[PDB]
DNA sequence: CATTAGA
DNA sequence: TCTAATG
């Protein structure tokens, strides 16, 4: 966490590098796992050789260790960190709609900056075309003070169309968090459960409203259960317009609400921890349900859930408020 | 890891 | 149909 972190970081740097810039899946994978294991090791790795003892720790990483150990650096790190083409990729990628593949592809075409990107709007896709267009606002955080104003409208339009809906804004937001980077709207409806062969219109109604009002300004991608877009709080009585926000609405079977909600809400460590627990308590957790374990080694059958409580009751745990699901 | 674009 | 990208 702090004793071995050093190694860790260069590792991931190392991994990330092969993974994006180059296309070395393998070495990438290889940087990672050692990266993992070195992480758990209970002592100061004092040498490559000592690390070397570790599984997935090869001659090639042990070597990386020593350069780093003796010299607080690593040329391979410096050489890259430097790499104008390399750096070039990593930057691009921040545009939303841009992955490793496009970054590389774009690069070679000579596009290695935001302006180039602009210059060539044509070679760009809707999604990225958006990402471009709000590049600034997307990287921007979201002051809860806004999360709340956003949340409020969501709920009202949600409600205005059909009284039967049920939305939830999960995550850190929910978790209480001062600022958030995107609002995640969990949504269900009773006329929609596991079987009841959809209702595409279910999502489309809302999306439809939100645009109707102006909250929704763009569609990153609108699917039959997952809409992806952006939204903007109506800029006041002037002098202060609002920043463009990534929004995410999605259709949930009413029969799985609470779990996904419980889940989506985090923290990645809260869940991991609970989920771990229920295992003991004779269960199985996961983004859509909670089933009971059969000694066979396995077993199913999704218990019924009416609120995050059931799930709580179920594993006979303490009702943890969203505020304190920190870990 | 599943959902969506797009080619 | 795949393969990229989001989360
Ligand atoms: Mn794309
Ligand atoms: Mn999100
Ligand atoms: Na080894
Ligand atoms: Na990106």
């Amino acid at each position: 966490e702090t004793l071995n972190g050093g190694i860790t970081d260069m590792l991931t740097e190392l991994a990330n590098f092969e993974k994006n810039v180059s296309q070395a899946i393998h070495k990438y994978n290889a940087y990672r796992k050692a990266a993992s294991v070195i992480a758990k090791y209970p002592h100061k790795i004092k040498s490559g050789a000592e690390a070397k003892k570790l599984p997935g720790v090869g001659t090639k990483i042990a070597e990386k260790i020593d350069e780093f150990l003796a010299t607080g650096k690593l040329r391979k790190l410096e050489k890259i960190r430097q790499d104008d083409t390399s750096s070039s990729i990593n930057f691009l990628t921040r545009v939303s709609g841009i992955g490793p593949s496009a970054a590389r592809k774009f690069v070679d075409e000579g596009i290695k900056t935001l302006e180039d990107l602009r210059k060539n709007e044509d070679k760009l896709n809707h999604h990225q075309r958006i990402g471009l267009k709000y590049f600034g606002d997307f990287e921007k955080r979201i002051p809860r003070e806004e999360m709340l104003q956003m949340q409020d409208i969501v709920l009202n339009e949600v409600k205005k169309v059909d009284s039967e809906y049920i939305a939830t804004v999960c995550g850190s937001f929910r978790r209480g968090a001062e600022s958030s980077g995107d609002m995640d709207v969990l949504l269900t409806h009773p006329s929609f459960t596991s079987e009841s062969t959809k209702q595409p219109k279910l999502l489309h109604q809302v999306v439809e409203q939100l645009q109707k009002v102006h909250f929704i300004t763009d569609t990153l991608s609108k699917g039959e259960t997952k809409f992806m877009g952006v939204c903007q709080l109506p800029s006041k009585n002037d002098e202060k317009e609002y920043p463009h926000r990534r929004i995410d609405i999605r259709l949930i079977p009413k029969d799985q609400y609470y779990c996904g909600v419980l889940y989506f809400t985090g923290s990645d460590i809260f869940n991991k921890n609970m989920r771990a627990h229920a295992l003991e308590k004779g269960f199985t957790i996961n983004e859509y349900t909670i089933r009971p374990l059969g000694v066979t080694g396995v077993a199913g059958e999704p218990l019924p859930v009416d609120s995050e409580k059931d799930i709580f009751d179920y594993i006979q745990w303490k009702y943890r408020e969203p505020k304190d699901r920190s870990e």
